[PDB]
């Protein structure tokens, strides 16, 4: 046992009470603080990391600055959504233990991660939870983009489901986004010297392979990815992700033939028309450019309306 003595109890900068529990890297299961001991039930979780642990920073940063609360509430009413897929902040604060400095945040607590479900499910997702999974995650790329942040890695091991609702998917981990519009004024294409990561290789967009910083375009090419991956259980470069130039010169010739692609992805004849357009699209958007997401949610939309289909919310997993 280290970090915390289990059962302590932990206060915020905001002077609110928490209750460490059992683990579930450094992340324990948290409640508020009463005389009930933290169960395997815990509506919330503490991670954990040195005070110099630059990625848990980053990541409260972007909680403090665009996911409070309110803040998410006051969105959900004005877009008129069911709910939306960033997970909440409830505090942080400073730990000391043994002589060394932690920061610890208090969040959500969630149920299983995609990636296990998707693993479950033979390495496929259907048509329908595809569609249904990518316009929630278009809400949230809307949601950060327009808070000025890029997420840079999103794939099903940072999609986690609601612990009490199957049906409502979260983005987690922004210990490496990336704040592309600092006070409105979007970075230049080009590295950012601070930025030292990259992505997940066989997700991350060509911009991410060039060596310069995340936008949002890039956000919606992993997504495309990703889509593509879930369908059918592959990507053409996934035998070489070893060699970071061959999966860049794959996503880029396939970049410029998107037929090509789902002729390669799709063998027996007919692709999803709605990814092939969805493709093409994200295609078109300059570096700086605002993505235009409601068009792009009607593109999925149509792939629902050919299943014989509506956007029910429904996940179907
Ligand atoms: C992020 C990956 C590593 C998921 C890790 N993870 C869980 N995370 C959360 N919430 C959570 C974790 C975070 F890091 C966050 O930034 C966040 F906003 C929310 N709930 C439940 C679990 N469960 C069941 C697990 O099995 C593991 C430990």
């Amino acid at each position: 046992a280290e970090q915390f003595a289990v059962g302590e109890i932990i206060t915020d900068m905001a002077a609110a009470a928490w209750k460490v529990g059992l683990p579930i890297g450094c992340i324990y299961l948290a409640d508020m603080n009463s005389s009930e001991s933290v169960g395997s039930d815990a509506p919330c979780v503490v991670k954990v990391e040195p005070s110099d642990n630059g990625p848990l920073f980053t990541e409260l940063k972007f909680y403090q600055r665009a996911a409070k609360p309110e803040q998410i509430q006051k969105w959900i009413r004005t877009r008129k959504l069911k709910y939306l897929g960033v997970p909440k902040y409830w505090g942080s604060g400073l730990h000391d233990k043994n002589g060394k400095s932690y920061r610890f945040m208090i969040m959500d607590r969630f149920g299983s991660d995609l990636q296990k479900i998707y693993e479950a499910n033979a390495k496929r997702f259907s048509r329908k939870t595809v569609l249904q999974l990518s316009l929630r995650i278009l809400d949230i790329l809307e949601y950060i983009h327009e808070h000025e942040y890029v997420h840079g890695d999103i794939k099903a091991s940072n999609l986690l489901l609601n612990y009490k609702n199957p049906d409502q998917v979260y983005l987690v981990d922004y210990g490496l986004a990336y704040r592309y519009c600092p006070e409105g004024v979007h970075k230049a294409y080009a590295a950012d010297p601070k930025r030292c990561h990259d992505g997940t290789i066989e997700f991350t967009s060509i911009d991410a392979h060039n060596g310069v910083a995340p936008s949002r375009r890039g956000d919606l090419e992993i997504l495309g990815y990703c889509m593509i991956q879930w369908l059918t259980g592959h990507l053409p470069w996934e035998d070489n992700l070893k060699d970071p130039k061959y999966v860049r010169d794959s996503k880029i010739r396939y970049r410029e033939n998107i037929a090509s692609l789902m002729d390669k992805c799709f063998p027996a004849a007919n692709a999803p028309g709605e990814i092939a357009k969805y493709m093409e699209t994200v295609k078109l958007l300059d570096y700086t450019e605002k993505p235009l997401y409601e068009n792009l949610r009607d593109i999925l939309l149509q792939g629902l309306k050919a299943i014989g289909s509506k956007d029910d919310g429904k996940l179907d997993l």
